């Protein structure tokens, strides 16, 4: 009649608020996963890759931690990839993993998961396998303490699966810990007093914004300014209105690029963004003369690494609340240039269309309050041109750069919507290749009846001399996805893609609509 | 006009018999990729999970190390579960992924893989990234060096893309390396006299045997001892043909199992396996009191953890040829009890039928020259019954135990014996769950036309009190299989299953099967 | 024109990084290589010795210090005190030569082969960079690291060709945050709760006195009227032990602390750990009735705390703000200052108890003089005879490990000097301790530092094996290695002794017969 472990840790767990486990269950996990509480949710996905992308659209929708449960050595490693892009988003994820028993791990046998803290290395804040049974509770609570206290990131525990049955020490302690810090008072006033001398300042916006809950700060805090606002290249999350008058769109991804774009100002302050986001190598200088920079973020890495700059560590929330109270407004500031899109129609076609088609398309039935999920990097320019961001905690995509995030989080984004009782459509606009990775995190979607809509732009082709295996010939992505229980259309023309669309976002559960489109 | 470290690189490869590519390009791939030689073959998969096992029963078919490309930290991390059974199964893989270009990494731009070296540990042999793009191509003769000896293993490989277009010093040194060491003479010879010892042997005849081409010294040894020959519990391999008269079956999978089943000896013999391979834990004594234990194998690790015996590094291959040489002809040896199997027909039958009628039908269809691929834990007893491996190098499964790997290793099994000149079919029995883990890598069979036939049995659960996430519901596996390409039907009883593994059998390219099976 | 050597020491005087500990070796001759006029080295006979004395140094200014050690054979020496300096939170950049990119893809004689896994885990950062043109980042990137916080120790490994490639220009200057605030709403409700107080009682830590925030402490210990304890084995002290309200430093066991809080309802701990144990004695964290809150620096402290409600923040900030948010509490009852049983072993002839020694040393101790403790044995008596008064005058080792006192103490002295300090260190050391890194005199001897140590000898660190040390004549080793020294037979001696010491040039060595105990 003593508590066990096992029966101690759900009870701490449910204090926590981490009453989800996404995953996919084994052996070395059967002690963990038994007597599951009737009050706690399982989210099983088909593969390890995605039930962590589907815990990091769910953390990062709910804006709460969430628990990954994954089998042994074997499952921790289906998911490095996913890994990788949570870690890269600060997304508080506990991962947990189980282990052979501590009565034989010893001799290596099968499935155990030697040295299991090494394996996930480098892509956690902590890594750890309980000296004892007994500690397994204490561990719960450190993993969530570490996850959870800026900047947010995963964590990995290992846990051997005879320890649940083991006796509870007792009740486990509840902690809580500090989700922010604020930037140093003196340091913030300093770089306000830059600010105000400013002649010609430009305003960086970045993810960071947006996942502090700070997109209302930061547009009071640009409209002060009244200087131009970019938003972060390649961005995973969108923290400024991209139909506000100061908009100037995302930075540009290259050293020269950046360079040039930012040459015109003599100050350019970078809130919650890198400095820089550059991936294709155009030579230039970071910072060209008499243009200087401030940078203001939360994860002290990204301050750690910038090439140029003066930085400060802080909650990018508190920052953008506080500068406003510091800064002067601004005498008689030139509004900025317009941002103008170059938009022209495509609309109507027939199939195979342009991408262009499809995004207009898209924006004419795109309810207003719908989240915008983005995984398809040749069509970056339509995204931009026809589906501007204008709603906080509303556009999404993968953290690092690798794909097959966007279908398992587009899926653990409406899950989340769901349990924090918003009620929306999602929208993933995701490659042909790049929904073939996790494909099979549509079965999810379609078991939980999720209002997800799967927009796959079939092309044939990977988006990118003589370079092997870019096509993807003989793939019938509607068979694939009404084999995995989703509504499928195969779409003929921007009619049917607009009828389609509108009966998607009528319907009980996802739809997978593919658009053939022109290479 | 001067040769590049590119040109050099390939050149080298060449020459090591490394001219097939298993990967998923992206960007910080294309400066290797680019001009991809001719004489060279580039396969491509939809998922690194599925490219890495592909690679893995490749090589392990060719007998040949195989070399993975992969993307960034992305794709590296996708296909770490992959890794995990290619390290246990001491396949010799050369894993390379793209890097960020030196001329930005150190700003941790987009993709940059950070700490590159750390992330596949602890999972490889050996991992780098050169100090310098002119050493390049001395680090890929060098991983061919480290996959090579003894153990074999794989080895990561991080390349900065900028390396490639960089002028070579000159042309690769091309290096040999042993990929066998030989037993110390002297110990062997001590071995064989305790054998000789023996009132009441047993050998064991695990996966090692096989990988080392020892099918043949391995019956001629057996038969000269006279003693029962048992397999390892959870084979990845089988290395002696299970129809022989000393053959006694693989060996119970927990320790209080083993410890009942060795204690009729005096002596056992474990060749190529596991000091033992126990899955499940159920408590007793690793050896009884009354049986020695003697140990040869080519991985100083397995002799390192082993709870008991005396052990010796060497070949198998060279330490069977040796001892049967070395030891006395038994007198009068009394034959081992005969091993008897179970059978009994559930044929004819109806769908969904038991997994019993299923191996029987494959029985009585199976070419006798078929490779067999098995992932499918609830039915390991009917494959045994039923499909007794025969000839060498013609069963393969995990060598992690991690699900995911036969599918997509049948795939490179059967590109492996297309390249080695074997004709044969590969049947691969594959449990439901089992098959959605790297189901995209039937996309690839389907592409190049492979002889395989994916059984599938389908019973609506995994293969495991109240435990989630063991159901699955709502899967049309016909209608993803022919939306990857490959040729489908769904068997409504033994009849049609034996007429579609028929037709499967002639026809050009893989057929998954899908037969409805009782939980 | 200019090389990578060029513009990194350019970009190191720009950082104030010109002060270089370290033992030099062929793999880091392009380094040094023409060491600019202005910088000044800091030879040590051993790196233990080398990266300890950086850590004391970089502790004294309250400034970053560089450490340069030789390839792996000279990394892995420091790597004990790296562990010290890495506890210490103290900001060190550690840099190592390593073999040259022309030749270390074949593993040559005193290569470092994946350099960057070898001080790990005891690193906030290690790194060795892609092409010899980014070492100048890197070490801005270093200091970077380093300097945020909570601060820490770094690793830096540079393949010896790289010093002398073309540089690509000057390196960027940057700047960086070494203080975060804590988050005002939690701050506030922390507040809220200390109000709500009945009995509350206050721990302030070494972060404290590291963060310079002796006075805020003072200041907001003197308004919320409780008691003050200090952290068990301090590495630094932060509260005045002469203060009415200092209550001593707290247990060191499970058992011990939960008894020592079961008479308050709240215990605020201030940058020191929750709690730093060491001798296991079973208990509850906390006992019932009494609740937590921590204030610190580190994530780390915060997040492996077994019990209580935390927040992340410099602690000065937190101090200062705590004290404009609290009520004043009424009706004033003040604790009673605290009681020390002191009694007298003067005068005595050696051998001595550590009871004379110490009280001995109260009475010649310069009151501005820092103390370097090292001797476990004896701390009950440096708390009876030595109270620490000011800030920054009390040091040890940040991990618990000996060795460290003797080349910190250096260190320290060479850090006054260079901040214009003008005071004596005195460090008592004991005979085991003094030997683990007993070349580190040498250094002080060369450079003429007002340390006197003193070491207690009792021929000792039962039944365990190796705790024995006889056959050390240490007067004899410290004179050799360049130290004034004196054997004591007396307390009229040490006393003696002492007072020359003071008044002496350069540093001396007191070897004092002391009882076992
Ligand atoms: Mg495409
Ligand atoms: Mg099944
Ligand atoms: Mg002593």
């Amino acid at each position: 009649d003593q508590k066990t472990v096992h029966d101690v840790t759900y009870d701490l767990l449910r204090k926590l608020g981490l009453t989800t486990v996404f995953g996919n269950p084994g052996s070395t996990e059967e002690s963990f996963l038994r007597d599951f509480p009737e009050d706690f949710t399982y989210v099983l996905s088909l593969q390890e890759a995605s039930a962590l992308a589907m815990a990091d659209g769910f953390a990062q929708a709910t804006g709460k931690p969430a628990l990954v449960n994954l089998h042994t050595a074997a499952g921790t490693g289906n998911a490095m990839g996913s890994l990788v892009a949570a870690y890269r988003a600060n997304t508080p994820l506990i991962i947990t993993a189980g282990q052979q028993t501590r009565e034989m791990s010893v001799v290596d046998p099968y499935l155990n998961n030697p040295d299991a803290t090494t394996m996930p290395k480098p892509w956690v804040k902590w890594s750890y396998e309980p000296a004892r049974a007994e500690d397994v509770p204490a561990a719960f609570m450190q993993a969530y303490a570490v996850a959870m206290q800026p900047p947010m990131g995963p964590v990995f525990l290992s846990i051997p699966l005879d320890d649940w049955d083991k006796p509870a020490l007792g009740p486990a302690a509840v902690r809580s810990v500090s989700t922010r810090v604020a930037p140093d008072a003196e340091r913030l006033a300093q770089f306000a007093e830059r600010i105000n001398a400013a002649k010609h300042p430009m305003l960086v916006l970045g993810p960071e914004v947006d996942r502090a809950g700070a997109w209302d700060a930061g547009i009071e805090f640009a409209e002060k300014l009244g200087a131009p606002v970019h938003a972060s290249a390649l961005p995973d999350r969108m923290s400024f209105p991209e139909d506000h008058p100061l908009y100037a769109g995302p930075l540009p991804m290259t050293i020269a690029g950046v360079e040039q774009a930012v040459s015109a100002y003599d100050l350019v302050v970078v809130v919650g963004a890198e400095v820089f986001r550059y991936y294709p190598y155009v030579p230039g200088e970071y910072l060209p003369e008499g243009t200087d920079l401030l940078q203001i973020t939360a994860d002290p890495h990204r301050s750690a690494v910038a090439p140029v700059g003066d930085s400060l560590v802080g909650d990018v929330g508190i920052a953008l609340s506080r500068l406003t109270e510091l800064i002067d407004t601004p005498d008689d500031r030139v509004p900025p240039k317009p941002l103008v899109r170059q938009r022209h129609s495509d609309i109507p076609s027939t199939a195979p269309m342009t991408s262009n088609a499809v995004y207009e398309v898209l924006s004419n039935v795109k309810p207003d309050d719908a989240a915008v999920v983005m995984e398809s990097t040749s069509t970056m320019l339509d995204l931009f041109t026809w589906l501007p961001t204008t709603h906080p905690a509303s556009f999404f995509a993968t953290g690092s750069g690798g794909i097959g995030w966007g279908v398992p989080a587009a899926v653990g984004i409406a899950l989340g919507d769901r349990a924090r009782g918003v009620d929306r459509t999602v929208v993933a606009t995701i490659g042909d290749g790049s929904f073939q990775y996790s494909i099979q995190a549509i079965w999810t979607a379609a078991q939980h009846k999720l209002p997800i809509v799967f927009v796959v732009l079939r092309n044939g082709e990977y988006a990118i001399p003589n370079v092997p295996g870019l096509q993807l010939p003989g793939l019938d992505i509607s068979s694939i996805a009404a084999g995995f229980g989703c509504r499928t259309a195969t779409v003929e023309s921007t009619d049917m893609l607009e009828a389609e669309l509108k009966t998607a976002l009528q319907a009980d559960g996802p739809t997978v609509l593919v658009v053939p489109t022109l290479p």
